[PDB]
């Protein structure tokens, strides 16, 4: 059905009336507000990249360690969509160990990186993975070893094969790393097409399947780009899982998601983009082949 003719014209209307800001601002001020007591404890000050961005206590990921179970990371659970994602900040020099420990304990098979290690002449993220096959990384603190196995570098993104080894249990797992390299902070992807392509690549890898732990998604703060990516994915599912795709209220879904982590999607443009990506993507996924 050409029911998308409405979604598209509706989108055109919002674009015509330039009401994206208002829509976006309305969502910010209606979003859930939950405690982040743990995040704010003095002993965890150095585990947070930013002062005002914190995981809610109720959905924070806990490290299975008696010393300190804290990591700035959130479990987002979407009921209807039937998908889970873990959103976290770009690892810090002192939290790379914690980061891979989380991947191991939560049984994640994939990691989606939407920022770059060097952003705007200031490294806004630590190099938490090996760049050379021969220079594997060892995290003494968590007793994990990580090795680059292969990497397919493309124009708008790179896909890597990594091997994570728990030195305690001596087990080894293959972790897929999906890096989107052209998404500036407080910005949008090169285009919906490149974005969706990257998204589909992640989907077909099986990294988002229920048989594994949730995929770990991160950018710099773990809320703008990460939130846009997850919102797009989740809404694509709902449109393909519901009788009437036009019944998918992205505003509503973002609010649902904002119950698990604060500030998901940081600019009105990112909201518009997620919208455009969901529409373009649904037409494809619903279109003939
Ligand atoms: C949960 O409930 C509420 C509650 C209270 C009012 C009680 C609540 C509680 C806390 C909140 C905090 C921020 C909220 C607070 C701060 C910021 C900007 C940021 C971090 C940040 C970086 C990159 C990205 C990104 F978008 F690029 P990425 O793609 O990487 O994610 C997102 C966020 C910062 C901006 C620019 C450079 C350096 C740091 N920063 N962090 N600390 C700072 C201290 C001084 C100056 C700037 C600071 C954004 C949202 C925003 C909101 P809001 O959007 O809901 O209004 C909040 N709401
Ligand atoms: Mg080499």
């Amino acid at each position: 059905k050409l029911e998308f003719m409405e979604m598209e014209k509706e989108f055109e209307q919002i674009d015509k009336s330039g009401s994206w800001a208002a829509i976006y601002q309305d969502i910010r001020h209606e979003a859930s507000d939950f405690p982040c007591r743990v995040a704010k404890l003095p002993k965890n000050k150095n585990r947070n990249r930013y002062r005002d961005v914190s995981p809610f206590d109720h959905s924070r990921i806990k490290l299975h360690q008696e010393d300190n179970d804290y990591i700035n990371a959130s479990l987002i659970k979407m009921e209807e969509a039937q998908r889970s994602y873990i959103l976290t900040q770009g690892p810090l020099p002192n939290t790379c160990g914690h980061f891979w420990e989380m991947v191991w304990e939560q049984k994640s098979r994939g990691v989606v990186m939407l920022n770059r290690v060097m952003e705007k002449g200031s490294l806004k993220c630590a190099q938490y993975w090996p760049q050379k096959e021969e220079k594997e990384m060892i995290f003494e603190d968590t007793n994990l070893k990580l090795t680059l196995i292969s990497e397919d570098i493309k124009s708008y993104y790179t896909v890597r094969q990594l091997e994570l080894e728990n030195l305690t249990t001596q087990e080894t797992r293959e972790i897929l790393h999906f890096h989107y390299t052209t998404w500036p902070d407080f910005g949008v992807p090169e285009s919906p097409a490149s974005f969706l392509n990257f998204l589909f690549k992640v989907r077909e890898s099986g990294s988002l399947s229920p048989e594994h732990g949730p995929v770990v998604v991160h950018c710099s703060a773990g809320i703008g780009r990460s939130g846009t990516f997850c919102l797009a994915d989740t809404c694509l599912l709902l449109m393909d899982k519901r009788k009437d795709p036009s019944s998918v209220d992205i505003k509503k879904v973002l609010l649902e998601m904002r119950k698990f982590r604060m500030g998901l999607i940081q600019t009105a443009d990112q909201l518009r983009f997620s919208y455009l990506a969901v529409i373009e993507g649904a037409k494809f996924i619903m279109g003939d082949s």
